[PDB]
């Protein structure tokens, strides 16, 4: 074309960026990028709020499994699988959200927190690493435990270079699929050296020894990139601008007035400001009385500098930058900025759905995968211990039908309505029109039709036993 | 590319020292909570923000509903129901005990202990509570409790932090905590502060000490206060508010100036009225116009001063939004400014903050309450407060999570409108989409007693004989 | 007239050298795409722009529906839809498999393959997918698909361009592509880059390598990225943004200034407080109003600074609109600015952008996925995975496009209101004009399983014995 | 020469590129379906054959 | 000589030098409004409504 080469009269004649893979464009100073991202989320308020928005909306509070195996593909009647899946859900329910807190080796978080932890670090570091292990102690019914690993922990052993197969502590074959991982132990004391350790990605039996999830932009990429990596420089530049402007107003409003006396400081302030009558460098503090009109001779003047506006266009300029910020992080601007002013219902509805849809796509591509990855690994031991018996007449065994057996979907915090009354009107009439199912409605509200139906019938006879009144579902 | 050096150098010298979260938090851990206490104790916005938590995360009460895994335990349905209400009644009788003797301090009730929990976790990043068994059996339950400030938890003797002993937290090989070194109060600085090692878990299956906090990533041992992204800027905001206030004083304080070769005292008499007939210089009576007769070489210049709010106000909420961003609270709640807000705009901002609060309730408030719950329940079974079902597949200790599975009910969402909220609620339930338990829980009540109370209501009305209420036949 | 010289000479020296797009972009094609990577990976707007593409033309899921040409084949629709059922399930099982077995990299699922491809096509102009046949006989389906960065395709050994080989693309006389010379990875610069020639199509008939793009005019090879019309402006916009922000810093930074013949250290002592009483010149505490006594001869000045945004936001408005025109995406989606917009107008902005997106979905996402799909069919049928009807007039290879005729379902157009949107959808089928199939395809599901699920619910609810749903008898 | 200048604008200008993109997306849209309507009356053919054909 | 675009690069011009920045003027100082009058007039000549034309 024409814009590619040199532009308008030389113009961008000095813009000749090198062309290469993302790994070549990210790996060299990859560690520093995480450090820059880490500081922003640690110190800048917006960044902390930004990642907080992800945690509270991509998943929210709870995260409910729903196991839907391909009964048709498994050579099993759905009645068996439906009955079978119900058993495993309660067993998973007994295992996942249990107060045992033993899902993690360190015993500090719960299952929903694990995903929330993972999505957050994946957001601002580009990827997630979770270790799957076993407990030699048979004290627990399920010997499996998990442990998140910082992407900074995943690194090349002995901080050496990288090969065609060795890349930032990840060993890959010709195709680039990861097979080996190197993790250095924690080095919190500043003196003792860190020790690495090689971990297989998966066990030969199909068990996932170490799960790694991210979103590559192109083939061959080994490490993900933090979302911030496009707009980090703005945050720091915005950060210093906010501090400097705030600091500048301090000094501009610091010196209210000044005196132009010819005498000494003490005599000047006594005759123009007051003070004196000292009780016992420090100059002299003046009582804040009233009015205190002074007298002057020629050659002395009391001048009150007017300073200048403390927000002379700063906010609107920042208003622009914050808009650019939200574009990079892919979040609704007014939500990130907490500036919910001057928008109509349509305008407000427009932005909210736009970002929320982005979260749902993000939720499916990250949260659904990671939860499912853990679920199948736990399922492997669960059936190994035979806490639940697989259907007898299965066409295939479990090992080959791993996904078919473990086919599951997940539901987090629902799309919390902006209006409510309109939204409930939506569901009731379309269900009345029969254009959807209770499953989608309950899922859209973060619920499951099964127990809701179970509760519905349960509440029915309870009042019926109480003889109070039949609810709106009879016979 | 962006992370390398920056356009035109720019961030040519921004090189954060990449490290583990603890590696950064621990060295200045005490200082962080030091400033946090100062801000909450001195800054109104900080106080208001914290005050916004305990009444929204948990509200004015904390209901309990224990849901045992009867299907998992293979227990009869109604039998579980029978068990649940008995322990619920036993718990609720002890939970809101007017004795205030639940805590060793005997200065707080159960609900405000939860508020104490979330508030402490807010401005200190973490939560502590000590489980104890009292010897004196004057009452049914010997299990007391005491939340401990993080400032009382640290490495003994200020020894160098080690690989397995970080900030007074005994850490196993895997990173799990084993015990803690609690320091007693050192209220007078004259005397030293000893240390006591408290096991994390009592070998009998009882949580001897309970620590609740949210880790950002692996290897965390302590919790970081939410203020960590907000301290310095809001502190600079704090002094700016004071600084402009003082400047506004003096700028508005000095009004007029007098110059004259005449003696000052006579100048006051001739020009500003004065009271020379009767050091405090010379006061002036406040009266009428007092038009003077200044001689040549004299004047009465009046200081026009300068606008006292020259953009300061519009500068505020720009910062306060950044502040409110850090604390997650909605801006209008923190700033108490509610102008230029349409109904939809008000709906959205309240909705956004609300969900985060609900999440915070689940991960902190429900966690702490659950940990307190089963600890009391452990005493309940051993004291035969409630009789367990015989056909239990496993004993309580094995199935503590199954036996102790429960949920909690905080204060409901304060509806801005109410009408449509009720109108949507009634149409929601009649559609069969929801269940009576759901909304009343969202309201903040339990369906069971309301059914009983309404059952009580209808029979009371029939006995009085006025009108059958809206539940008959 | 207009093309000759222009009014008053004006464009006397604007003579674009009319030539084919191949000659227009190939000389700098690699150079152009290199800049494309820079903007997409360093500017927030570009990142948002590509992000918007992925979440609209692809969305969270990408469902498939198979429509074989039963009439063109003379096969009864009964067995035809019976046949098309299991393969859909077989594909569904093979599609969303957790193992990521469909790609050799084993680090992506089917849905994101399209998402990356359309994104790759968006910011590079095209995409490449290469078919494989892995020897791991454990998998029932022994093929995998991996995308390839377009920069990986070029003339071997940097060969000068010729008629039949252009950028490592083998083209016959007519214009069709036959092979591709693709280089391997080059992350370590120490070893030299070899090359690999890959035929476009296996002589047997099974697809081996699929290249998807849109040719602007005839006889071209490589598709140009969309940024080629906005590259010059967008880069300079970023530079202006950084420079403007930097200028605000420095202009706001130097707040005050003081001049005097006195000593520099002495001046701060007598004017700006100073702390020299106890490199860096003098730190100064921030305290009260702190009025100085500058001696006659010297003075203190407070710079009035300058407006931080002297209309720069307005300049962004115009520039962003210009960028949005090149990218096709609506302005308010690009900049996340929704000021002063009416409901009717807000619809129009999304209305036209949605039409633009659905165009790309059919022409990029649908083609590449369907081109991916029938290759999987080829393996399935040859491996006897599925069985064709005996009535089949043609062989599978004979009617491969006819056999594999399929359409795709993406994420639905979320409505700005919904209530009317659902109301109009309901009344439309009430009018009988529409059908269940397209409306649910609009929403993002298929009527068949919807009917089965509704059938699933009604029997369950009647078995539950509470109330039949809104479809009975 | 005219096409050359015309080519460049649609080749290097955002507004021009937007215009032709608007042309393709609106004039023809995404799908271009066809129906065949032979004039059986002029053809003197029974419509039943025609519509079937 | 060309100049590279960068940061603020505040200079140190000697006495007797200046760095005047030309503020130019409003690029549309009524020109759009003037078209409104002309477009209406020409619309009358062609009969087509002005808003259709403009």
């Amino acid at each position: 074309y024409h814009g590619g080469g040199s532009g308008f009269g030389g113009q961008l004649r000095s813009w000749n960026p090198p062309s290469e893979s993302v790994d070549a464009a990210l790996l060299p100073n990859f560690t520093r990028g995480n450090a820059r991202a880490d500081d922003l989320v640690r110190n800048n308020g917006y960044a902390a709020n930004a990642i907080q928005l992800h945690q509270d909306h991509i998943v929210g509070s709870f995260f409910r499994l729903s196991h839907r195996p391909s009964w048709r593909y498994l050579g099993i009647g759905e009645e068996e699988a439906r009955a079978f899946s119900r058993e495993v859900e309660a067993a998973w329910k007994e295992f996942a959200e249990d107060d045992c807190c033993c899902i993690d080796v360190e015993r500090k978080r719960t299952f929903t927190m694990m995903i929330r932890e993972g999505v957050a670090m994946h957001a601002f570091n580009g990827e997630l690493f979770v270790q799957a292990t076993w407990d030699t102690s048979s004290s627990r019914l399920f010997r499996t435990q998990f442990r998140m690993v910082s992407p900074k922990r995943i690194s090349n052993p002995n901080n050496t270079g990288d090969s065609r197969n060795c890349r930032a502590g990840v060993q890959i074959n010709d195709s680039g699929a990861a097979l080996g991982y190197y993790v250095s132990e924690d080095g919190y004391p500043g003196w003792m050296p860190q020790k690495w350790t090689w971990i297989p990605r998966e066990l030969p039996g199909g068990r996932a020894s170490f799960i790694h999830v991210f979103e590559p932009v192109e083939d061959g990429q080994t490490r993900g990139a933090n979302v911030f990596y496009s707009v980090m420089e703005q945050m720091k530049m915005l950060d210093t601008l906010q501090n400097t402007q705030l600091q500048s107003a301090i000094v501009k409003a610091m010196y209210a007035a000044t005196i132009e006396s010819e005498l000494d400081t003490q005599s000047a302030m006594d005759f123009i400001l007051g003070a004196n009558s000292q009780e016992q460098y420090a100059a002299a503090p003046v009582r804040l009385g009233g009015a205190k009109v002074p007298h002057l001779m020629p050659g002395d003047s009391l001048n009150l500098q007017t300073a200048q506006d403390t927000d002379n266009g700063y906010s609107v300029f920042e208003q622009s930058l914050l808009r650019y910020i939200a574009a990079g992080l892919g979040v609704s601007y007014e939500q990130l900025s907490r500036n919910y002013a001057q928008m109509s219902y349509s305008t407000a509805r427009a932005s909210a759905n736009e970002s929320w849809a982005y979260f749902m796509g993000r939720r499916k591509f990250v949260a659904s995968r990671q939860a499912s990855q853990m679920f199948l690994c736990w399922l492997e031991e669960a059936i190994v211990r035979r806490v639940v018996t697989l259907p007898s007449k299965a066409r295939f065994s479990f090992q080959e039908a791993r996904s078919a057996w473990g086919n599951c979907d997940w539901i987090g915090s629902g799309r919390m309505a902006i209006d409510g009354l309109k939204e409930v009107q939506e569901a009731v009439m379309l269900i009345e029109a029969g254009l959807s199912t209770y499953e989608k409605e309950c899922a859209k509200r973060g619920d499951d039709y099964q127990e809701i139906f179970a509760q519905q019938v349960r509440e029915t006879m309870e009042r019926r036993a109480a003889g109070l009144k039949p609810p709106a579902w009879a016979a």
